C-alpha cells in the first residue's frame, strides 16, 4: 500500500541510478531529472560503514586492568551489484566509461518505503560469468570516498498531540482474551513508544504485541489497566470489568 | 510461570535498551526511565569477555619443565544486533547520530529472567541486507570500552512485592494542593523509581518530590492519575475527582 | 568543536604560513594578515629547542664523586616539511626566492586547537622526490636563528572562585561504583590539580580518573569523602551512606 | 592495591611531580606538599647511574698480565619523558618556564608500591610531535646533576598506621578559638606532614602550628574542616558547629 518508513520492508522494487548532471546530487536526491537508472538488477550488496579504534592509554593512569579505546577514523565501504549484461544499453556505455575514466561519480539508492541513499565513489572492478543454462552478468564494485548522505538524514520529527486506547470499557470472561488498540495523534508521531501495566495482576494480565493489547480475565471484578506513553508525557487508563463464567 | 534466575530459561522476549539520561547508568539499571528501546531485534551476539596472557619466567627458576603464565589485560568485546530496517523511528536514527558523533554511550540487554546486563561502548559498523523475499536489515556492531556490569553483581538484591498510594480517593478545590504517599512493599525495596502523570493536563497537574506527590486542582471534574513503577513491573491508578471552588 | 588548549589534540587541520610585511611577526601572530599560506602539507616536523652542558667543577670541592654541570648556550633546531610540488603557485616561488636570496625571516605554524608558534630562520635545504606511482614531493627544511615565541609564551593564567562535587550524597549498594564530578569556577581555570581521598577505607574506596571519582562500598555505612585541590585553597567534602546488599 | 615493595610490581601509575617549595626535597620526598604533577603521561626512561673508569696500574707490579682498573667518578643521568601536549595547564607553562631560566630543579619518580625517586638537574631538550591521526606529543629530556636519592636509601622507614584527629566534635563562639590536635599512630611514624584546610572560609577559618590546630568562629553554623596527611593515604573530617555569640 501507501510506503511507511516507520515500518519492515522487503526488498523487492529497490531501484540504482547515477548522477549525469552537474549540480550537488545532495541536495534533493528525491528527483530523478539527471539520473540515469540501471535496470535489471540482480544482486545488491550495499557499502558498509565502518570505523576504525584509536588508543586512549597513559602510563598515569590508575590502572591496567580494563582496554580503553576510541572511535578512529571512518569509512564508507565498498558497494557491490550484479546486471545482465546488455553491452548496447546507454546506462552500461556509461559505466564502462566511468570505469575507464577514474574519476568519482554519485550514485543513489531507491527503496520501496520512499526513502533513499546516496553515496559518492569510484569503480574498482568489472567483471563477467559466462554459463551455458543461464544469462550472463556484469558484476561491478564502487569504492565508496567520504561521508555518504543516509536516509535517515532525510526525516522530521513528528512531535504527537494525543494518546487513545480503544475501546475504553470492555467486559472480558474468564479464560478469554480481550484486544486493545492504542492510537497516537497525529498519524505522523515519530515515537510511539508505550508500556502497558496492570494495577492488579492476579484480577487481570496484560501482553504487549505491536499496537494491541491482550487482556486474560483470570480473576473475576474491576481492575484498572493503566496505558503511559514512552515519553511519559500522556497517559491513557483503560478500566475493564471481569465477569465470572 | 514466575522468572527464577537459578533455574534455565529460554531466550524469547530479551529486549534491548540505550541510555538517554544524564545520572549513572550502572546505578539503577533495573528501572526503564530514561531508556530507549530498539525494537525488532532479529539476532544479538553479546560480547565476550577476554584476558590476555602475561609471562611468569625467570632464568633462575629451578623447574623450567613446564610454562608458567598469568592473567593480564582484559576486554570486553563486541557486542552485535540485527534489527528491521526502519529510518523513520526516534530509535535508529538516534543510533546513526550516535555512529557519528563518536562518543561512547551506556546500553543494556534484559533478559526473561528479571536480569539486566549494562555495557559501555561506541559503534563500529553499520550495514544494510537486501533481497528480494526478506524483510531489509540493519546490522549494528558496538565496541565495549571498561568494566561491564553483568547480573551477578546484582544477585544479593531485595525485590518489591508491590506498590500502593495513600489515599486512593481525595477530592481537591480549584486552587489547592493534595498530597499523595507512594509506598514499596516491603520496606526493603533497592529500586523505588516511579512515575506519576496526568491523565488529562488541563483537570489536573502533578509535581514529583521525593515520595510525596502534589496535585493541583487547575479544572474541576474527575481526573485519573495513574502511577507506573520505574521497573514497570507494578501499576498504581489514583482517582481525584476536583470540585470547583 | 572544542578549541581547548588544556586538553589533548590530535594533529589534523594543521597549517603553515609565512610572513610577508614589515610589521612585527611576534606582535599578532593570532592574525593572518600579510601571512601567506603554504598549502598541501604532507608531513612537518617542528624545530627541537636544545641545550648545551657547562662544566661548573673546581679543583677545591670537595665532593667530586658526582659531576656537576649547568646549562648553557640553546638552540632553536631545525624544521623540516614536505609539501606537494607545484612550480606554479606563488608560496612556492617565494619560497625558492628566500632560498635564494638567503635572508632570514618569520614562519608561523598553526595548530588546530587556535595557538600558534612563531620561527625565524633561513632555508637550508631543498630537494625532491619522483616516483612513477606517486604524487612529487617538495622536501623543504628551515634552521632557525635566535629565540621563537611558543605557544606557552601568549598563554594567560587565570584564578578560580569555587570547587563543587556533584552529587554531594549518594547511597551505594556493596559491589557497585558511583561516578562523582568535581567542577571548578569559572571555565577557565588554569591550575586543575585536586585529591580526593577516603576517611574510613574499609567503609569506603576512591579512584581517579581525570574529573571523575569512583567509589567503592566495600563495607555498607555512613563514609566522609573528602576532596582538597591541589593548590590547597579550597575544600569539597561528599558524604556516601553505604548500603548493605 | 599491594603497595609490598619485596615482590615485583607493574609499571603502571607511575607519576612525576616537580618540586615548587624553598625547603629540602630530599627531607621528606613522600610528602605531597609543594610538589606539582605532570599528567597524562605517555612514555617514561628514568636517568641512568653510570661511572667511569680509573687506571691503577703501575710499573713496578709484579703481575701485568691483566688489566687492573677502579671506579671513576659517577653521573646519574640522563631522564626522558613524553607528555601530551597541554599548553593550556599550569605544569607545562611551568616546564617551559624552567627550560627558559635554565635554573636546576627537583623532580620526583613516583612507583605503584609505594616508594619514590627525586632527582635535581636541568632541562636539556624540547620537542614536538605532529601527526594527523595521532595526538600531539611534548617531548622532554633533563640532565641530572649531583647525588640523586634512590628508593633504596629509604628502605628503613616507619609505615603510618593511622591519623587521628582530637576532638572530633566541637562548637566554638564567635571571636574565640579551638585548638585541635592531630595525631599519628604508631608514635614511630617518619612523614607527619599534613595540611588542615576550610570547606567555608567565611564559616570558619584554620591556622597551623605544629600539630595544633586552630578554629576561629567567624560565622555561625555547621562548617567542615577537613584534614589530608602529606603523602595523601589518610583523611580525617573534623565538624564544628559555630554557635553565635
Amino acid at each position: 500500500p501507501v510506503p511507511n518508513p516507520t515500518m519492515p520492508v522487503k526488498g523487492a522494487g529497490t531501484t540504482l541510478w547515477v548522477y549525469k548532471g552537474s549540480g550537488d546530487p545532495y541536495a534533493n536526491p528525491l528527483s530523478d531529472v539527471d539520473w540515469s537508472r540501471l535496470a535489471k538488477v540482480k544482486d545488491l550488496t550495499p557499502g558498509e560503514l565502518t570505523a576504525e579504534s584509536y588508543d586512549d592509554s597513559y602510563l598515569d593512569d590508575e590502572d591496567a586492568d580494563w582496554t580503553a579505546t576510541g572511535q578512529g577514523q571512518k569509512s564508507a565501504g565498498d558497494t557491490s551489484f550484479t546486471l545482465a549484461w546488455m553491452p548496447g544499453e546507454q546506462g552500461q556505455q556509461a559505466l564502462l566509461a566511468w570505469f575507464n575514466e577514474g574519476d568519482t561519480r554519485a550514485y543513489k539508492i531507491r527503496f520501496p518505503n520512499g526513502t533513499v541513499d546516496v553515496f559518492r565513489g569510484w569503480v574498482s572492478s568489472i567483471g563477467k560469468a559466462v554459463t551455458a543454462k543461464e544469462v550472463i552478468t556484469r558484476t561491478v564494485k564502487v569504492t565508496n570516498v567520504g561521508r555518504p548522505s543516509m536516509a535517515e538524514d532525510r526525516s522530521t520529527v513528528t512531535a504527537a498531540t494525543g494518546m487513545t486506547v480503544t475501546p475504553a470499557s470492555t467486559s472480558v470472561v474468564k479464560g478469554q482474551s480481550t484486544t486493545l488498540t492504542v492510537a497516537f495523534q497525529p498519524e505522523g508521531v515519530t515515537d510511539k513508544s508505550f508500556r502497558a501495566v496492570s494495577a492488579d495482576k492476579t484480577k487481570a494480565t496484560v501482553s504487549v504485541s505491536g499496537m494491541t493489547i491482550t487482556v486474560n480475565g483470570v480473576a473475576a471484578g474491576k481492575v484498572n489497566i493503566p496505558v503511559v506513553s514512552g515519553n511519559g508525557e500522556f497517559a491513557a487508563v483503560a478500566e475493564i470489568t471481569v465477569t465470572a463464567s
